[PDB]
């Protein structure tokens, strides 16, 4: 930050200057920030310019001023170079150009002879000029301007005049006027008159002939306006149309005018265009292609860098543009080639084994036939003396007797500080114990009591030397003298795992437990394992509450403030298997239903048997049902359930059992209904009597849903007179039916009757009831 | 470049022999500092006034006393080093005086003993410091009594033991006490005690141990330990030692009535047993030895610089026996739990630091055998924002329709407020452009209208800074054709296709990776080839397929700024 190279702020810009302008001087700017302040030099035409006092060119704070300019000694390209002790940089190339407009030739123009009824071409022949001009035509005398109608075409490219069909009105003298529009005023140049002579008039129409043909290839940059001209001769005047061969034209550009204008060409407009001139006599066609190119841009540049001497570096620079650009490298204002270590490859720079002479300003230059761009950076190499303030050696290095120690010495130095280890005043060297790796790490094995003391690391390099000290003392290692034993239990009266340790008599010793690398909690949330506390050298832990979910890889660890030791053990908890799943009802019959289920978790003990329970929705309790086979084995997954009463809904569940006990019941099965069946219970509550004269009423108790056993439930009542041998059967549909009335005028009052009843459904017939004696009205 | 005082020379304990006629005592103290530090001295708790004049002087930190006396100068001294940053405390140094008094002038009573028994002759040494060495003289100098099995001398009380007196022991006895100081070897006589005896009967008795070593003998590590087992008996009893709970280490086992250990280690703890045995019988005595040590360090704090608004944890651990206690000092004054500082048995916790928590801190570990110190310096820092280390990207590229991240994290303490601005319009969180409260900016579904300049402003109560980047949009590479899976045998040829589209400006590079491993097409005799090589065609062909050529083939189509991939599978039997 104290010193930095020249960084540009303002760079020179191109200037267009009128040759006969009233201005007296031209200013080109160049400014750079530097510390110390930079010095500026200027290059013209690739060579250095003699900045002499008084002689035209003057230097004002970096800027270059040229007074009373002329095209013979000033027009050209200039560069500004900024320099200081760190390095030099070069600004972008700046063009200064002059504009002018000459006068028309004094030689008389020959008269043009043509046939009446034929298109005629009249040249203009503009003089030397820059930039482009605007062209007009006049007839006979100024200011009579020929209108730009459908019969006369005036070209803005060549300035010529085209007449589609000549008649007697076109005879006269023509003149071409140039009105080059300067940015401040307009200068006009008037051409010598040319006489147009016309021969005898013919009488014939003709097909169009296109004369002003736009070039096949037109190159344009992104953001320019592109004009295409298409003029043709023809009687009558042909119509002009523009088409895109490889696409669709914009509606705003689809015009019948003989000129096609694109205000801002983008990457889309690239392709082939076709102009067609059509009349009743025929058509003529022109084809030409428009391409689009751009100017280089940046994608990845370089930045300031500080590197340590003896390292390697890689720099990159990426530019994008159409056509693809080329990238070259400059240092301090001169091109870079493959030197001893510098490797330049078409865009990337490789440094190997940096030195103190490879510092300065580096520039990356991208170039193509439409422009150039520059990018700057600064490389600074550094060399330092060894400093231990960042990684000092351990000031205290406690070590356990019988183990090993490793002490690394790594200072901050360049190129690389070499180190040597010593113990007190005795220099340590390779032996069958002490080891010194090339990195400087000191490794001591088989550590004993006589190795305590003060060790020193000495580092040095061709800058200077540094030095540091540590002290080593020897303790006794913490050891385990008893390890816990693996075990297994179901729900017993709890188990005490043991862990005994011996430590140095000077430092505190703490025991800690863990389960499968998850932290343990010997406190008391609900069921809890607990920990005793009598003396330091004991760590027994008792697993209480006689419950589940307390198995894994138990680990006891005895640790001090310095080192630690550990041992491992395993416990298992056995028990009844888990509940089954996947209860599926199949083969739904009147009394038999097949049940299928998936095997549940065995809990590390094979399942011995199964038990099936059933219930009636919605408030029926779970009841064990008769199963085929009577004893279901653990490996079986299907069974039969018997004893079911037909045509009610049922739900089922499964329980598993092993030699260790009985597991949990499974979830309820899906609601299913058994098939229909014939009735099995005869109706009861037979009674009756009274009614209208000649009528007999028989009443019975309505039957519930448990014994209907199917749909279409109803009753059949067989009744007869006392002493008669013929039974009359009546059908009463409906389960809730409870009475029947039989009407007959021949029935005497208080006539005894013998009756019986039976129940039926859609499946079959059930048993009949006992015969009862009733009386009529 | 400033720091707090760091001690190089600390005061040391001094014992002054009275005999030597020196006129000045020096207690050293030196503390490196920048700027140089001043010194104060504390004498037995209270501060010391070092006014020029009397015998208390100052020689540049070092304290000098002219002509010290026991009545005005014995005691404890501490050195306090102070500079603008903070002050530090030096380890205590004890100044003590050594002297010896003479024996009392009163005559000693004669000792009457009956021949055939052993007799005890007292010495009664006067006041003394340090310990002495004792001898006995018979009648007249230099008749030194030889150290045989019958004439017995104790090195801790000076008493004289006679196992069995006879007629040859009649006479006068005196006790001579000698001191071995650093510069003097003064020795003192005594009076003459007359020993008169009685009749004789030569009977035999069982040994009786009289001089008993104490039941518990506390001994630090590194202190020579002597055990005395003195006995009576007729004839002379024999002395044998044994360890109750192990071996006696017979490298130095002896039959003398004294047992010596030059340097006590932790393995010598336990109970010893002495036995005096003769043909008549035996006597047995027991006693235990316990070892102890001084505090030592295991983890020590180090000087630290912390940024305002942070938190700090500091630890300090000591090892000794009995277990040491740890306390904390700041600027030479005790530090209790208050405000943002928490102290817990050697754990120091700073929460949300400020500019007033900069200074010298110290950790003290002590027990009934010693005290040790450790020091460190804490410096708090506050900084202005700077973007030199982490400037915003300067040439940010963007792919069309993508999402762009722009982080902005300067180097400041405390954290600085961050604002964003495109051109001269300050952005707000919305559905397309959003800022997050760590400073990062997010933009979604980028378009050509977003090209331009972006700027990040950072500011805190010490200053402000800004950094600008340039955002431009391009055309993203998109895959139009993908390869397909196939199966072949060994030696078969297969062809897979891949097509992409990109911006007309940059270059496409097409590659193929077999199971994420790039395929080398330039290998001599290689089995892979590029076919239908065009700008947007990256078809590859495998010739003479092998078993290793079966796997997943991934087509990579990449430019300098973006890439796009497709996948297919090939099996070789
Ligand atoms: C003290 O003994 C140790 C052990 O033999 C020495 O360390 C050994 O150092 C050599 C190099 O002197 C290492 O061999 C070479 O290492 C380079 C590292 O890039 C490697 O490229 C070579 O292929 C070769 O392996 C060797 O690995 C290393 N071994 C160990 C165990 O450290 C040490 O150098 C000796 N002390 C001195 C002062 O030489
Ligand atoms: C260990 O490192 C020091 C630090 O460079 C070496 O230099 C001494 O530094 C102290 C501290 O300022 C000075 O008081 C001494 O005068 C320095 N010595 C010399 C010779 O300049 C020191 O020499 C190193 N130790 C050894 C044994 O070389
Ligand atoms: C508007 O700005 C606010 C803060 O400047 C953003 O709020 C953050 O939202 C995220 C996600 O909900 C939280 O994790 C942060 O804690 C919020 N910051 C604060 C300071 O509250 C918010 O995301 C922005 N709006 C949108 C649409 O993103
Ligand atoms: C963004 O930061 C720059 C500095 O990095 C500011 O530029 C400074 O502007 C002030 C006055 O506007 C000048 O006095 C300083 O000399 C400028 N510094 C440099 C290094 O040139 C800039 O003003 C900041 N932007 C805003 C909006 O404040
Ligand atoms: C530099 O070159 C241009 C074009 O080649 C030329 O017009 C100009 O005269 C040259 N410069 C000088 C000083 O002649
Ligand atoms: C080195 O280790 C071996 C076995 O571990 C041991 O016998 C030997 O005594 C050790 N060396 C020293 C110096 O203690
Ligand atoms: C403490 O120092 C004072 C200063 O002379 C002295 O008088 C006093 O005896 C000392 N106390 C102890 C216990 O040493």
């Amino acid at each position: 930050q104290t010193t930095f190279g020249p960084v540009f702020e303002d760079q020179p810009l191109s200037v267009l200057f009128p040759e006969e302008s009233t201005e007296e001087q031209v200013l080109l700017a160049c400014r750079a920030r530097a510390s110390p302040p930079a010095t500026y030099r200027w290059k013209m035409n690739g060579t250095e310019m003699k900045l002499e006092p008084g002689s035209r060119h003057q230097l004002v704070g970096g800027n270059l001023v040229i007074m009373n300019p002329t095209k013979a000694q000033d027009a050209g390209v200039y560069q500004c170079l900024a320099s200081n002790p760190v390095g030099t940089v070069v600004s972008r190339e700046a063009i200064l150009r002059f504009g002018f407009l000459q006068e028309f030739s004094k030689e008389e123009r020959d008269p043009v002879k043509a046939h009446e009824g034929w298109g005629v071409m009249l040249p203009c022949n503009p003089p030397a000029h820059y930039p482009g001009l605007s062209y007009r035509w006049l007839l006979n005398e100024f200011p009579n301007f020929i209108p730009t109608d459908g019969r006369h075409f005036v070209s803005q490219t060549t300035g010529n005049l085209y007449i589609a069909r000549t008649n007697a009105s076109d005879l006269g003298n023509y003149s071409c006027l140039a009105t080059s529009h300067m940015d401040f005023s307009t200068k006009s140049v008037f051409s010598k008159f040319a006489q147009l002579n016309l021969a005898a008039e013919d009488t014939r129409l003709f097909a169009p002939s296109i004369k002003a043909r736009f070039p096949a290839e037109t190159y344009a940059l992104v953001g320019q306006q592109v004009t295409l001209e298409c003029f043709a001769f023809g009687n009558p005047v042909p119509r002009i149309k523009w088409r895109k061969v490889d696409g669709s034209l914009s509606p705003q550009w689809t015009t019948a005018e003989p000129t096609l204008q694109i205000p801002s060409v983008s990457f889309e407009d690239e392709g082939t265009y076709e102009c067609e001139a059509e009349n009743s006599k025929g058509r003529d066609t022109v084809q030409g292609r428009i391409i689009v190119q751009a100017q280089p841009e940046w994608l990845k540049v370089i930045s300031d860098t500080e590197a340590d001497i003896g390292s390697n570096l890689r720099w990159g620079c990426a530019a994008a543009g159409k056509p693809r650009p080329t990238v070259r490298w400059l240092r301090n204002g001169e091109p870079l080639a493959s030197q001893n270590r510098v490797e330049v490859l078409a865009g990337d720079l490789r440094f190997s084994k940096l030195s103190l002479e490879d510092s300065g300003m580096y520039q990356c230059v991208a170039e193509n036939k439409h422009g150039t761009i520059y990018a700057s950076a600064e490389l600074a190499v550094q060399a330092l003396a060894p400093d231990f303030r960042l990684n000092p050696v351990r000031r205290l290095i406690p070590a356990a007797r019988g183990g090993e120690i490793l002490i690394p010495c790594q200072p901050r130095a360049a190129p690389k500080a070499v180190v040597l280890w010593s113990k007190g005043t005795e220099i340590l060297v390779n032996s069958s114990r002490v080891t010194v790796t090339p990195d400087g790490t000191l490794i001591i094995r088989n550590i004993s009591r006589s190795d305590e003391g003060k060790y020193t690391c000495f580092a040095e390099n061709f800058m200077g030397k540094a030095n540091s000290t540590g002290i080593l003392s020897v303790r006794d290692a913490t050891k385990i003298t008893l390890a816990p034993s693996s075990a297994d239990i179901n729900l017993g009266d709890n188990l005490t795992l043991q862990c005994h340790a011996s430590h140095d008599p000077t430092m505190d010793l703490t025991f800690t437990w863990t389960l499968d690398d998850f932290p343990i909690d010997f406190d008391k949330p609900g069921g809890h394992y607990r920990r005793t506390n009598v003396k330091e050298t004991i760590g027994d832990l008792t697993i209480l509450n006689a419950q589940l979910r307390h198995g894994g890889k138990y680990t006891c660890m005895a640790q001090t403030v310095v080192d630690s030791a550990s041992k491992e053990a395993t416990v298992l908890v056995r028990g009844p298997p888990g509940p089954p799943g996947g209860v599926v009802v199949r083969d739904i019959g009147d009394t038999t239903i097949q049940l299928s289920w998936s095997r549940g978790f065995d809990n590390h003990s094979p399942i011995a048997k199964y038990t099936l329970q059933a219930r009636t929705p919605p408030a029926g309790k779970w009841k064990q049902v008769r199963t085929n086979p009577a004893n279901i084995e653990g490996n079986a997954e299907t069974a039969q359930v018997l004893g079911l009463t037909p045509w009610m809904d049922y739900e089922f569940r499964v329980i598993a059992s092993n030699i260790l006990g009985t597991g949990e019941p499974s979830g309820p099965s899906s609601k299913i209904r058994t098939r229909e069946a014939a009735p099995s219970v005869a109706p009861s509550g037979l009674s009756g009597g009274g009614g209208a004269p000649g009528e007999l009423i028989v009443n019975w108790t309505p039957m519930s849903r448990e014994y209907q056993n199917g749909d279409g439930f109803g009753y059949l009542l067989s009744f007869r007179r006392q002493g008669s041998t013929h039974w009359q059967t009546a059908r009463v549909p409906g389960a809730d039916a409870q009475y029947f009335v039989y009407s007959n005028e021949s029935v005497r009052p208080y006539t005894p009757f013998e009756v019986k009843i039976r129940s039926y459904n859609r499946r079959g017939d059930g048993p009949e009831s006992l015969t009862a004696l009733v009386y009529s009205a």
